[PDB]
């Protein structure tokens, strides 16, 4: 079974930890990757009820199982905070335009 399901993409907690660690390392070093400069601030325009405190940062999680290194980021992201605490997993899949919905 999937710990997180983003549309048709299935992720386990290990997938999430792995992606999160990569994104957090970049954030800590002050470096970015890709044209959209990941990781970057996630403003939470959606108003999600994350149980962990802001600020939040977005970082793509890929269905291929590889860590993001540039190029298309797909529709899924791992949201973490300043303390490397997972806030949640979100996706553009199933949401209109550039909005997000939570992965179930
Ligand atoms: N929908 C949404 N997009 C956000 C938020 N914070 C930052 N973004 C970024 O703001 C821009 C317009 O929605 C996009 O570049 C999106 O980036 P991503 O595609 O990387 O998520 C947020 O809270 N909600
Ligand atoms: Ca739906």
């Amino acid at each position: 079974a999937c710990d997180y399901t983003c549309g048709s993409n299935c992720y386990s907690s290990s997938d999430v930890s792995t992606a999160q660690a990569a994104g957090y390392k970049l954030h800590e070093d002050g470096e970015t990757v890709g044209s959209n400069s990941y990781p970057h601030k996630y403003n939470n325009y959606e108003g999600f009820d994350f149980s962990v405190s802001s600020p939040y940062y977005e970082w793509p999680i890929l269905s291929s199982g590889d860590v993001y290194s540039g190029g298309s980021p797909g529709a899924d992201r791992v949201v973490f905070n300043e303390n490397n605490q997972l806030a949640g997993v979100i996706t553009h899949t199933g949401a209109s335009g550039n909005n997000f919905v939570e992965c179930t």
